[PDB]
């Protein structure tokens, strides 16, 4: 029977001299057995769901900081980092911001001129929720998440920049804008990132480069690049991997692996395991391989890697899960961790921890 997570090595302890061991978290796994393992395993936390911009301004000036706060306490008192995540998405954002003042939406105006007053109300808008929550927030966040998911996995324009309301709206502007804003508020010793997956492959990854290059050309405050890291078992490569983080170490960026998840499948995810039983233990000797090789990979590039968040602590919690059932009829279960369901410890942790 394998130990139970508290009764092994810490991760933390174990990567001490390379990066900070993150998950992510709602305020309601800071207790319980979850709450244990996170103490014990981890120096870092981000918020699952909590700091999203509709987790915080639902409502024009209606700022709900319950949940947010919840974690920054647990952080403070546990004594860990904290990435902020996330300033700016096109995803968990209220549409409040992209309305116009006549309350329609700001991208089916087709007056110019109008267009152009409606993207000086957004900036504006989104100048107000990042100075309000940065100043919130600016003594305890480690690492901003300051946009995420602005590249597109394809090349609809030449930029290769995700047509997102955001784009609509500012074209590339909102990115500058939310970096300066960022850099104002939270003080010049702030680390801002961009965060995005699929960060190893290209056409992305060289679409991300050349934007960080552009913002950096153009005094644009940018200090990292985090890479999401929901990854397969066989897919992106380690030199995949390797190169793209090599790649913005090269610029002077900091790199932080920020969401990883090994999912047990391929994408599409189908056919899924129906339940965690049904996996076959082989499929867990074959995560455990990738997961050796990955943490060979970090350590490797620990002078350019300042911290690895998992999205998640244990395989009961997964939005992997969602995924699997969205695929295969609402039945289905993943198991990206290095933790089960019942926090007791995989082959892909002893795989990590030697
Ligand atoms: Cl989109
Ligand atoms: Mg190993
Ligand atoms: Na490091």
């Amino acid at each position: 029977v394998q130990p139970f997570a508290a009764q092994v090595a810490s991760l933390a302890d174990r990567y001490e001299e390379s990066f900070d061991i993150g998950a992510a978290v709602e305020p309601h796994q800071l207790n319980g057995r979850q709450g244990k393992v996170l103490k014990h395993h981890y120096n870092s936390i981000v918020a699952e769901n909590a700091m999203k911009p509709i987790s915080l301004q639902p409502e024009e000036g209606v700022f709900t900081w319950d949940g947010a706060d919840a974690i920054v306490e647990f952080a403070r008192k546990n004594n860990m980092n904290l990435r902020f995540h996330t300033l700016v998405w096109h995803n968990q954002v209220p549409d409040w911001f992209f309305l116009d003042e006549e309350g329609n939406p700001m991208v089916e105006e087709t007056n110019e001129a109008k267009r152009q007053a409606n993207k000086e109300l957004l900036l504006e808008r989104l100048e107000t929720h990042i100075k309000t929550v940065v100043e919130r927030y600016k003594d305890d966040v480690t690492a901003w998440d300051v946009v995420n998911e602005v590249v597109d996995d394809g090349t609809p324009n030449e930029r290769g920049l995700r047509e997102s309301v955001w784009y609509q709206i500012t074209g590339d502007e909102y990115i500058r804008v939310a970096f300066e804003t960022a850099r104002k508020y939270a003080g010049e010793d702030a680390k801002l990132f961009i965060n995005d997956y699929n960060t190893e492959v290209t056409p992305k990854r060289d679409h991300l480069y050349n934007l960080v290059q552009d913002l950096l050309a153009d005094g644009v405050p940018i200090d990292g690049v985090g890479h999401q890291a929901h990854i397969q078992i066989d897919w992106p490569t380690i030199d995949e991997i390797r190169t793209s983080m090599e790649m913005f170490a090269g610029l002077g960026l900091d790199n932080q692996v920020t969401e990883l998840d090994v999912s047990l499948y391929g994408w599409p995810p189908r056919p899924a395991f129906p339940t965690y039983d049904a996996i076959p233990q082989e499929r867990f000797q074959a995560q455990a391989d990738r997961y050796n090789q990955l943490f060979e990979l970090y350590e490797e590039l620990d002078a350019d890697l300042s911290s690895v968040t998992f999205w998640g602590i244990a395989d009961n919690h997964t939005w992997l899960d969602d995924r699997a059932r969205e695929y295969n009829d609402g039945v289905g279960k993943d198991a990206p961790f290095v933790f089960d369901p019942n926090y007791r410890v995989k082959p892909a942790f002893w795989r990590i921890i030697d």
